[PDB]
């Protein structure tokens, strides 16, 4: 009856430690990792203090291996001051991550010529992912063709940007490119039902036309990913609503549920889920890892999922055909039917092991 | 100095046994394939008796399990009389393999009608690898199209080819490809040197002009395969020569010296012997399994590589930039400096492994 896939991984996780732990930490998040069928992260480095140097990457490294339940990478954050500056630290992060839109943070980079001295100086053979809305996809491909490396784009959201990648694919230009379930399951039609604060998100849900591009086009979609995004309710209902979803323990449910009902196939899936992410990340495989899953039985998400700290979610409501049950992480059985049964610092920085490494020339 | 890759994986090879062991048998191709920093092979089921039932499948198993020194899957092949019969047996395959253009062979189709046939009751999440040579391509194409599944082109060979690939892929069909060194580093310019008997290979070898579009459109091929498809020198400048030529031992030497040219990047490569036959073939990870290459030693191939029984070389006289200096397979040292270390039946049937099972609904 069950269904034994392999060890899912989520390119695309925030996980608020260091520093915004009442969101999510590593504990927390990696166990609704597990409960989601994912049994790899990597970790977005918009943290406090974000991870945009030496110090910074190795406080977070030891958080994470005392904390995280599953395995991660964590990836470095690109800045206004740090290109030239993480070479001796790059090959053990995930990939460099470059914010290109509005960001408070200190990841806000003013000028694109800031983009292009971090992709002339972070090195070639390592992973860059952007966040880049609309004609930013275009401009970070820009700065990739004049460096002459790839780039990958982190959920894309919208017609335009999922057609100006097929096209770029179609000119045979290093791009690849992420999608994140909320802009395959929810459009403008459920802003009325979250609402202003709670509905906030970047990239913004799209219209129903943007919707159905991404699935017309799902050729064009590297990967899947969550940007688990977790604030609590009260930071979403408030004044200043902090864009971002959660979405580990829904992810998968609602993929499952797009499976039966033949939207795309179970391979389909795993490309996007696993061997995709390995591929692009250069992520290592996990001995005796694996996640079985029920596709019979009918369920309705519920107002909070069990795990993550966000304590919400934007798919309440909605009916979903697709059940983890049981996930084995390393020989050790991870997850059983509602219960994380490996402790915290159970999880390893995959980029340590031998075969987690990034390959490259002498 | 070395730099450190994954096992790689060769998804075509003529491995001969049964029934054609003077011209290489399980033992000594997987002595070639470790020679050439390759672990796990994907056999062909063109032998004597050839791989079209469940019986000559389960010899051909034994054989393999008694000899192999890497690990392995064996293709079934499809024949005018096993449609529809191999559904018991279809999951221990690589995949089924369409021989669709000329052969003598009990592999010959006579009709379109029996492709379909193929194609609607081999079991659809199974890999299909087709033998398609200029218009085959698109008449292959058609057939997956009507069945709505995805097919694999083996041994892509000319601009035609590769464009009609390119323009499926621009459409956002299900197909992917392999092409073999022989197709990249070979041309008609080579055929004076070979003769009309040793260049005898299927697909023949390009204009100057077909091997310039493969490199012109590295981006549309998923994989790179030898093809090895060894056979003596007396059968190759004899009457009648068969169409092939052995390539284990020279595939990642020819490789390597690109990759130290800038033909194209480690990554390029590695995607093309390792990730990618990965997912498409669903082929599991090899734990504790790495290659150790040198790329700074200058070397000419010799007139025969030391392994295959073929005992010849349609690269003799190229001078290579790159070698295999040890391999390790599941924790053993299979191969140092010329040495094959591993006696035959280290190598094992990988669809057997849990993680090597091709996931399936229900
Ligand atoms: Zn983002
Ligand atoms: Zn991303
Ligand atoms: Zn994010
Ligand atoms: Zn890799
Ligand atoms: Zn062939
Ligand atoms: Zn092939
Ligand atoms: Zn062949
Ligand atoms: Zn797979």
């Amino acid at each position: 009856k069950l269904v034994r896939l392999p060890g899912l991984i989520d390119v695309h996780v925030h996980l608020r430690e260091p520093g915004g732990t009442h969101k999510e930490d590593f504990a927390s998040g990696t166990a609704a990792a597990l409960a989601g069928g994912i049994t790899m992260v990597c970790a977005m480095p918009n943290t406090r203090p974000p991870i945009i140097d030496a110090p910074a990457l190795a406080l977070a490294q030891k958080l994470a291996e005392a904390g995280a339940r599953c395995d991660f990478a964590l990836f470095l954050g690109a800045s206004s001051e740090n290109a030239g500056t993480l070479g001796t630290v790059a090959g053990s992060a995930a990939g460099l991550k470059l914010y290109l839109n509005e960001t408070a943070s200190e990841l806000r980079l003013d000028s694109v010529v800031q983009w292009m001295e971090h992709f002339e100086t972070w090195p070639s053979h390592l992973p860059i992912v952007a966040h880049a809305e609309q004609q930013t996809v275009a401009a970070v491909l820009m700065v990739a063709q004049l460096t002459q490396r790839s780039v990958h784009i982190c959920h894309v959201a919208r017609k335009e940007e999922i057609l100006l990648i097929k096209a770029a694919k179609a000119r045979g230009l290093p791009v690849t490119c992420e999608v994140a379930p909320h802009h395959l399951f929810l459009s403008h039609d459920d802003l009325e039902r979250l609402g202003p604060g709670k509905g906030e998100v970047r990239p913004e849900l799209g219209s129903r036309q943007d919707v159905e591009a991404l699935w017309e086009n799902m050729a064009v979609i590297d990967c899947f990913a969550s940007d688990h995004a977790p604030h609590t309710l009260e930071e979403k209902c408030g004044s200043r609503p902090p864009p971002g979803f959660p979405g580990l323990e829904t992810m998968l449910p609602l993929l499952l549920t797009a499976v039966s009902e033949g939207r795309l196939s179970l391979d389909d899936l795993l490309q996007r889920l696993h061997h995709n992410p390995r591929r692009i990340f250069h992520l290592p495989p996990q001995e005796d890892t694996y996640v079985e899953v029920d596709l019979e039985h009918e369920w309705t998400i519920p107002s909070h999922m069990p795990f993550s700290k966000a304590h919400w979610t934007p798919f309440e409501g909605q009916k979903v055909k697709g059940t983890v049950r049981r996930v084995v992480l390393r020989g050790e059985v991870a997850y059983i039917d509602g219960q994380v049964l490996v402790p915290p610092g159970y999880g390893q920085d995959v980029r340590k092991w031998p075969q987690g490494a990034v390959p490259q020339l002498p």
